[PDB]
């Protein structure tokens, strides 16, 4: 416990909801994030003015608008005008990148307290390419591969590493199962911050107040034969379907970080300890192998071995990719996404990396002293991987 | 002790959006040559770079991050080198440089590139959907949505910056950028862009090499500027002539531990000391540097008088002049080769390209030019500033 260590004193998330049709479909992006930010301050009772930066991972839609929405969200959360905000984009990993950026800024002495967060409204912001494609793109295989549908990327991993259709459907079953179980056991209660918003009837245009407090994408009764009947989205002879892919979702996560010495001075319980972060490049055509490369790097940097990790949050972008990384790193599947994953809960692009920190840390805490090390990791569109090692708090 | 140093810093020429030299150049082709020049200069293996961090503001997020991955591939980086973007509005390019410095200091990696890119030709400023009615409940939130030009008028009125004072600053920026271009003071920092110009009417294509900033108008006079009308408020004093130009361009900086540069025998162009990003009132966002500069200077253990050269972005003459007066800086120390009123402000590129402009001018001025600052105001009410020390 060195005073300069970067510790987490709070980590929360919104419920994650189905894009377009889910509970947050009529909720402004700033209204998803603001309550989550505010909860960090409510939990620790720090003066919000003490926060050095609020860094928000976010992926879709126009950059300038989303950065403005983040500034407004902080104002709604009660932060004073003196506290600045920014966004970061490393695609699927943006929310975790934000946490890592705050950890780096603290270690570099830029400031002593910061917030790393993630936000996505896949309801509000489509994922389409704007304008024409540079003709030069096709002249470089790796550049062209960046334009591949993520789904095709899934199929590629499936074939190259022999991931059976059944293995894939299995993991989706295991996800829906574990997510429903966790929800019933109240394992998401501590990490979730309810969103007080509105639901609008499209036929009339009428608004009515609603409080979203639970993830709405889970399908408890999903059967291996329900999934068997699904047709491949990206190929005729493929093995990737809507049921073996993450769901499109809306949501937000946020993490409060500070020097250990500060948490001590303020007498704040430590939820977790940031240890290491890695972001590496891999081939765009099989971007799914991201964690297989990033996890070893972060673990190695943490002076650890893979077996030393007790809990993993490995994003479920595709079952194909999810299973491969498990097999490849030879990790006990009982240690991965113990409370379910994006196939069941959803993948609001920018929020995922931040919300997974909250999911990881709170679960590590519930498992007590013997759950000492955890990892958040994900594959990343255009061919990258990220991983962060976290240690138990107290 | 093992400082973060800069071993190379370059930029593209900056060109007028829509009508200028880069109008038919894709964003990845503006950035790629600048990234590549960092490697050509130092001859490092590109695989040694731990991250490429690109400030960029206006593109669709995911698309621009993909465009940056492609630019890096064009520039010869292998697939193992990762890329990402960052957005703090007008400060994004400098923020990217600070993120690399932070990452290196934190032990995340030993070498990285902080860059900035904007094609204001390709990417209009635009708001998607309706405005959260909640803004009507909180003046600061609503103020975030104010046109930047209105925040300019707010600064000019509150701090009594005269129309003449603003116009003169514009005249100076055109003369100083023209002089610097003619004297060869931009030659070291600029990487020419080999691209093409397309005739909108015929579709005829002509190959061109862009090598100079094309927004400059050396003959700009007070008389010319006094005839311009205010664009945001009929009785105001902010005009197109005293606002930054809308532009296309890129900047990129190669950073590493001092020990790694020494190991490689690479000459050090500059040393990163400190970075500050602070919040200010959104309605007068232009005051950003007046707050950020003292914070960065303080953090560096210096006083404002210790700083020899400043690159303070010319978002608007109003706030540019105000910041100079407020901080009590000799105007001869600020933007000595001119600034954005004359060569433009491609949003995300500015903070990165100003690092190149600053460091190359510090080098030229010799040993006595020891400390420099890059700083800018930031839309939605922020300021950022970094302190650099001269290299060798």
């Amino acid at each position: 416990v060195f005073g300069d260590d970067v510790v987490i004193v709070a980590a929360y998330r919104s419920p994650l909801c189905k894009a377009k049709r889910g509970g947050l479909k009529d909720t402004y992006p700033d209204d998803i994030l603001a309550p989550v930010l505010k909860a960090l301050i409510e939990k620790t009772n720090i003066n919000p003015a003490e926060v050095g930066d609020i860094v928000v991972g976010s992926v879709l839609g126009a950059g300038s608008q989303r950065a403005s929405e983040c500034r407004m969200a902080a104002f709604y959360a009660g932060f004073p005008e003196t506290v600045p905000v920014r966004t970061v984009n490393r695609q699927c990993s943006s929310g975790l990148q934000a946490v890592a950026d705050v950890a780096a800024a603290i270690k570099a002495g830029f400031y002593d307290i910061g917030i790393g967060a993630g936000l996505e409204s896949m309801t509000a912001n489509p994922m389409a390419w704007e304008g024409s494609v540079n003709p030069k793109v096709k002249t470089m295989a790796q550049a062209q591969d960046c334009l591949l549908p993520m789904g095709i990327t899934s199929e590629n991993v499936a074939q190259k590493f022999s991931i059976t259709r059944q293995e894939q459907d299995q993991a989706a079953v295991g996800s829906h199962r574990k997510t429903a179980a966790a929800t019933a056991a109240g394992r998401f209660k501590d990490e979730i911050i309810p969103i007080k918003t509105k639901i609008v009837d499209p036929k009339t245009g009428d608004e009515k107040p609603v409080t979203i407090s639970v993830d709405d994408g889970i399908r408890p009764g999903t059967s291996l034969a329900d999934l068997a009947k699904l047709k491949p989205v990206f190929r005729k002879d493929g093995s990737t379907t809507a049921g073996t892919s993450s769901q499109v979702s809306d949501g937000a996560g946020a993490v409060l970080l500070m020097k250990r010495s500060i948490a001590l001075q303020k007498g704040l319980p430590i939820l977790g300890v940031f240890r290491t972060f890695a972001a590496v490049g891999v081939p765009p055509s099989i971007m799914g192998i991201g964690p297989a490369v990033a996890i070893p790097a972060a673990v190695k940097a943490a002076g650890l071995q893979i077996d030393d990790i007790d809990l993993f949050e490995i994003n479920e972008a595709f079952a194909s990719q999810f299973v491969y990384c498990q097999k490849k790193l030879e990790i006990d599947p009982q240690k991965i996404n113990v409370n379910g994953g994006a196939m069941a809960i959803g993948h609001p692009l920018g929020a995922t990396g931040a919300r997974c920190v909250a999911t990881l840390l709170h679960e590590m805490k519930r498992r007590g002293r013997d759950c000492r090390f955890g990892v958040v990791s994900m594959c990343i569109g255009t061919g990258m991987g990220a991983a962060a090692v976290f240690e138990r708090g107290d």
